[PDB]
């Protein structure tokens, strides 16, 4: 009903705002789009569950996230895919450590705002 969809739309704004903050933090847009297999041929040989912020945006648009954990799962998948694929000597790896540090500074407060709606 009306209350269920209003809750969904309000929970979506909370997740959209957190996602937008993660996209803005990613200045070089390293996680904004799917890794191009034409430039990185072995990426899917290494990464079983690829994820990016544009995919996450498309999921929010379809109201595909029905829990904070579903959202957080994709965030940490983006970060952990970066640690799995790249060497720690690369900037990609440092970028993943920085977004993980930034995300961990935000997540507790965003998770509360999310839960209060229900």
């Amino acid at each position: 009903g009306y209350d269920e969809i209003e809750e969904l739309k309000s929970k979506n704004e909370v997740l959209t705002n957190l996602l937008n903050k993660l996209i803005a933090f990613d200045k070089k847009r390293i996680f904004l789009y799917p890794v191009n297999v034409q430039l990185v041929p072995d990426y899917l040989n290494v990464i079983k569950e690829p994820m990016d912020f544009t995919t996450m945006k498309q999921k929010l648009q379809n109201f595909k996230y029905k829990s904070f954990q579903e959202f957080e799962k994709d965030v940490l998948l983006i970060i952990n895919n970066c640690y799995t694929y790249n060497d720690p000597s690369t900037i990609y790896y440092k970028f993943a450590e920085d977004i993980e540090t930034y995300y961990k500074k935000l997540n507790i407060k965003i998770q509360t705002k999310y839960m209060n709606i229900h």
